[PDB]
């Protein structure tokens, strides 16, 4: 093990805790690409946490300085302020690959104003902070997961992301609640008359399940869309991606069946995830 690979050890390290599925997706992809993969979410799950976890504006910006760093002089030393370990590996990738810099920054941008959190007014917004979110991240992906970097690549990696944040939505409602946020908008939720607050004392009444199903149809609607452009990605990422939108989707089953609780979360099996990657491998 050199000295990088233990640098992407840990970054593989940081994916396999916080998202079990992609992980085990992202995983099955050739060397090369599932180094760069753990690296670029390692970088944005640190962001993330930095805000949902620590709270810790400060650290944002030492992040986005990282960045920072990297994008303008890719081959120098820093002293990440960060995490050098996986700043170090986000800089291994971007002199090997197209690293599209932006993206992040609108990630860290979004994650920002979750500090500060305001409800949504519309769906539209919604919409706007899935892509800030992980549409982003699908666009950082995709360099990475196809030989085709055009518009229309990019268009299906972001509605990739935006749909499985969407799906992370449903899931969190219960935890995202407690932790004092509703990302269903204002719009949506006066329209089915639903009260997350009510509802979490409660439990899960029609309305919720109605509204609730409104958004999941979206999400189920749009993966569909995905899977019919899955020929944009690498012939290796295809049945990769099919495999981690599969799991995710099987998210909104789990939801169902456990009756949409807003008192636990939901998640598939490793040992489902087997069966689904199974059901897959047969086409491939
Ligand atoms: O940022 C997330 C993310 C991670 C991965 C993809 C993805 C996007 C496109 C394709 C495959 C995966 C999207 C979002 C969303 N949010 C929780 C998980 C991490 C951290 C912040
Ligand atoms: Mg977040
Ligand atoms: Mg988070
Ligand atoms: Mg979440």
């Amino acid at each position: 093990m050199t000295m990088m690979d233990m640098n992407f050890k840990y970054c593989h390290k940081i994916m396999k805790k916080h998202s079990k599925s992609f992980s085990y997706a992202f995983d099955l992809l050739p060397e090369d690409q599932r180094k760069a993969v753990w690296a670029i979410y390692a970088v944005c799950r640190k962001i993330d946490d930095s805000i949902d976890v620590y709270g810790d504006i400060q650290f944002l910006n030492q992040i986005k300085e990282d960045i920072q760093s990297i994008e303008k002089y890719p081959y120098e030393y820093h002293h990440f302020q960060s995490d050098r370990r996986i700043m170090m590996a986000l800089q291994h990738v971007a002199q090997h690959k197209n690293i599209a810099f932006q993206s992040f920054y609108n990630l860290i941008d979004t994650v920002y104003k979750d500090q500060h959190f305001t409800m949504f007014e519309t769906d539209a917004e919604l919409f706007g902070y899935c892509y800030g979110v992980a549409g982003t991240v699908g666009e950082v992906l995709t360099p990475i997961l196809s030989d085709h970097e055009t518009h229309q690549t990019y268009d299906v990696a972001r509605r990739l992301g935006e749909s499985l944040q969407l799906i992370n939505i449903l899931r969190d409602v219960g935890e995202d609640f407690e932790n004092e946020r509703i990302y269903f908008s204002k719009q949506r939720l006066k329209q089915y008359e639903v009260d997350i607050a009510e509802v979490y004392q409660n439990g899960v009444n029609n309305h919720y399940i109605d509204l609730w199903e409104y958004y999941a149809a979206i999400a189920e609607k749009d993966f569909r869309d995905v899977m019919d452009q899955i020929k944009v990605f690498s012939i290796e990422a295809q049945p990769i991606i099919e495999l981690a939108a599969r799991i995710y989707i099987e998210i909104l089953d789990e939801v169902r069946q456990a009756n949409y609780t807003l008192h636990e979360r939901v998640f598939v099996e490793k040992r489902k995830k087997a069966k689904l990657f199974h059901e897959i491998n047969s086409k491939y």
